[PDB]
């Protein structure tokens, strides 16, 4: 496939569709690095396998994997899930994957953002990320899709959410941080989102809930369920580490309008009652430069980190008293979809969840 | 997708390997680099594979698979219409470690994943290990969402046989009956594997090939099918040629052979280079114990027979020999309605083979 | 360093000393491969760390480790243990390491045997083993030691034991097996041992206790405690998978004399009462070509697989009722040494134990 | 071995000795990466082999090499040269190697600076450099030597020169560039050099000659031949790419005194008459993020990039008319040493020379 040079998605008539628009397939990277994942990734591999299986009932599923894990990965996953060899540094394809864009006429392209492991050498989560940064192009090659590379602009798919109708929702905590694009003004960043997502309105939330991990990705806080409709985390437990950020996001969203002038309909999503924490007993390597996983570390367990995929919604389950409530709430957001909970506490120990380990590929429409 | 198909054979399941002259959906190639085979860290041969890939792409969608380290360079070198995948490998001979695709009459396609052992394993193979090469067939099948048969404990390479798509396979005794392949099997057991996995009824045995030390005499340097009932065979009257005895004998055998449908084979002569191609001397190639040495004066297996038939084109070796044009003329007469493209591939021949051995076709589904 | 070509240790005046002779250093490879070791090697890395620590009290200790695990390995091990990067396929340096030989005139060389993962493509335990087979040379380079490469002769250090005085002890089950040197007669194999160890008498035991794993390495069955003195595993439990082999080894040893004509003194060593087994809950990858680790598999848990190292002896502990008895018995074999038990059941799940995961380097 | 934490070389009584002080051994990395080195590194491997061979006549020599190249490397090098497997991203051990320091009492330690491929993500020469950055510690482990790690302080051995007597010589162009330690002032950087080298006086030259490559490493411009004596490149060819910087370095050195108050004696060293250039016909991969090697690129061919090693001095030879003159001049700087020229144009295509591909290890004294 080819790089598209000298033009933007917007100029070329391509847009990032909403995650709730029809999907051709879904992508995932197989997890393994022992300085993030306990027990050499054996527990988290089971969780990713379960997520992959859940998605595959709704949408063709694909997993990419290192040279060393290829044979095990192919054995673990059912044959209807396609497996590719692909080098990688960690397994977060929401964030190092391509963001696909489509036009009105049956074509699809990829946006290949610069990836830097959530803050690079300022506050990134490991070093290096050179193989992660090639995942977007390799997936586009597989798909025979041409791509835009955003030179000198760092972004992750998990840091924004689109409605497919001219709006993007994001967080100041993430995009304005020192480790991302520190030379750019907020206005310059807005222009990049407009140009590459094909949007005209940027909705800024303030804080996210994981300042140390992704620097507050919006996908743990709020998302679009449909045009003009958002879900937002909510809690009234003032002891929650998520309390202030959930409260502020909720209040901001109530009065936001999208690009079409619709006042957002905000649907509350609960949070886990109890903190999910790293235990010192977890067998995780310490490596200088890799984010430590220390006893008592509070993990970012948000139910918002779900994947919408065709007729299904794949929702985190953390072993919390609110697991059932979360499924009930998401069901009401998507009354005509099948809601599937998957036990993903093993994913959350590594810094994210179902949404951060997947990347959808939309169906081409038109032509 | 890829499941393995277990407890049955292609023949039992109504699949057959089509002739290489039947319509193709795609062609595959591995990007070359290993410095104990390829001089100058593969730079000269990478240019040659690029030219071969470009030539194929004019006729048939083209695909190259490449190591982690060479991915970025490979993608830069190849035009964008050629798709590039990361794929681990030990060397770049996808005719031999690739899958052999088979089709049925209902529009389906499956892969045959043979056991690969680097042309003789620890008996007389060309390097060690070959564990990544041996996974290429499954990985390409995965990319294609194609289910595959794995031939447990049976070693074979795609370059070691040729099929007419109509019940016949052509092969060499020098290769398939050698100690480093399947020494526990009788000739009859080996015939059965060919019949079951290719869907053939008649195995035509040539004797010697022309590269006993390299592939143990792959048929694809000696003779191939141009169409059902029609073969091409190398030919020389130079008794000083290292190819002479094997060329003369293959030719004589073929003139006495009938295919599975009882047709007397029509044999078309293909010339050989007048001058030997040799390793120099001055080539910068690493020596590693266990890897086939490339020593000054080594005669390289330069056969014009190692061409690829691909849809409306035929891609033919050119060695810088006086017979390069004659070879193109002869191939044109074999395929009067195809476009014949010569590509300078002497840099590939230094590494032990040529255009046919660095490619693997994927047939179109029919029925389908 | 240089390869020594056209001669053998015996011709050049070098011999492999007994393991009970003084040692300069000990070597170990860091374990990790997930199709042998459960939980991506985390539990076994703790056991190897504990073994390395125990050895370091007696003898300078060295661990070699893959690119990916180097940083973790260096963090886990105390600083007195030296850490080198070294590619490898699995972590059994007794078997893919060099066997060092000395001339008792200040010089030392290595024997670099051909390694094939305990049976190659016939019955080996994984494929490939190309990096394992380079370990012996790389360790010799580190030590500035010249080496003899035994072209077309496959051997592992764990398959034989020497007294340093002209005798070697081995098993027919291992050395005569199809996956090792099937082209060679028993007598030709004897001659290779004589040439490369500098011995004159080969003592052949019959069966080992792990036919499927190493093909019956002697180092799980019997060893030399001192010149003229051996220890042999023993059990009276006819339900033991070790029963017949232990019984025959013991009976053979009672009838053997060494190269100096000494009747061997034969001490019995207990065996674990209960079988150690792979559990179904163990999280181990399956890969075609790699020895499967399946529920109920009996693991080769022998107390014989101990390392003699200067003033210490490092002895397996399996969590078995006989763990303390084993330490008692080894103490009586080496009355002037410190006997240290280490919990090594995690190592045994992967097919061997303390002796297999170490390689000594003798003092010059 | 151990990391030394909570103290510096200076506090602990360790100093970096001059390169002209006795050496136990020398280190080198084996080159191969095809997006720097033409022909998959075959020509440059021959050059590194020749450099290693020359050094070995004076001082025991050691080469470290990738998994893939180990067997070829061991075959190419004579057996007296010890070969170790060691992962790396490129082959510039002067710069990613440890800088050894010694005390007066028979001990040696290593300083392990942060390495970032000569400017990191600002203007570094490739990405990533994670394996390069582990070379210093792995070499220290081989040697059983304890090391100081300079957290958050980036430095390369080729960016400074010491006299072993309290002075360090360096360049503003390199140490003060954005891609190195931009949060640190000049004064903060001086303090790090003083603490880690055990020096009291930092002599700042201005420009180096390779702003795009190493950002002007001092070891292409000037070095110490002995306490109180320096060599400095010199040319009167105004068309020379090295003219302005050679002229300015020379003038600054003429005004400089060392940490012991000695007026520096400055010895001129010629520069090549003709520019060494990359040819478009060189077969070198282009990779976004790796310094391109384009037709007509002027290579940094300095005769200053020589290695002093015990009784020998190993001097670049570029195939230039001034090759002999360079040997004559270095001979007069070291009248009692054996001067050995080695053809190293294949090294210079990749951005440096003999000094940048070696790292000495001093003899323990006392």
């Amino acid at each position: 496939a080819k790089r598209i040079v000298g033009s933007t998605p917007k100029q070329d008539g391509f847009r990032m569709p909403g995650e709730f628009e029809p999907q051709e397939k879904v992508w995932m990277i197989w997890p393994e690095r022992p300085d993030n994942w306990r027990d050499g990734g054996k527990p988290v591999q089971e969780a990713f396998t379960n997520v992959a299986k859940a998605i595959s009932q709704f949408t063709p599923m694909n997993v990419v994997v290192s040279q060393q894990q290829f044979q095990n990965c192919r054995r673990q996953l059912p044959p209807e899930i396609t497996v590719y060899e692909m080098s990688n540094n960690d397994a977060w394809v929401r964030d190092c994957g391509p963001s696909f864009v489509i036009n009105d006429h049956g074509e699809i392209r990829g946006v290949d953002w610069t990836f830097n492991a959530w803050g690079g050498l300022v506050d990134g989560l490991y070093f290096p990320w050179d193989q992660d940064d090639l995942v977007a192009q390799k997936i586009c090659e597989i798909e025979h899709v041409d791509s835009y590379r955003t030179d000198d602009f760092v972004l992750e798919g998990g840091s924004f959410h689109v409605d497919g109708q001219g709006t993007v929702l994001t967080t100041e905590m993430c995009l304005l941080s020192e480790g991302r694009n520190p030379q750019l003004s907020k206005e310059a960043i807005e222009q990049k989102l407009c140009d590459y997502l094909n949007v005209e309105k940027v909705l800024w939330l303030g804080d996210g809930i994981d300042p140390e991990e992704t620097n507050g990705h919006v996908d743990d806080v709020a998302c679009f369920i449909a045009p003009g409709e958002v879900a937002c985390i909510y809690t009234e437990d003032q002891n929650s580490p998520f309390y202030e950020a959930a409260q502020d996001a909720y209040q901001r969203l109530l009065k936001m309008t999208d690009a079409k002038g619709r006042q957002l309909k905000v649907h509350k999503l609960c949070c886990p009652v109890k903190n999910v924490t790293i235990k010192g007993s977890f067998k995780i390597d310490f490596v200088e430069g890799t984010m430590p996983r220390e006893d008592g570390d509070i993990c970012i367990a948000s139910y918002m980190n779900f994947l919408i995929t065709n007729d299904g919604v794949i929702v985190p389950q953390y072993g919390d008293e609110n697991d059932r409530l979360a499924l009930e709430q998401v069901q009401t957001m998507f009354p005509d979809k099948k809601i599937v909970g998957v036990n993903t506490v093993e994913v959350v120990y590594g810094g994210g969840n179902i949404h951060c380990i997947t990347q959808q590929e939309p169906k081409r429409v038109g032509g």
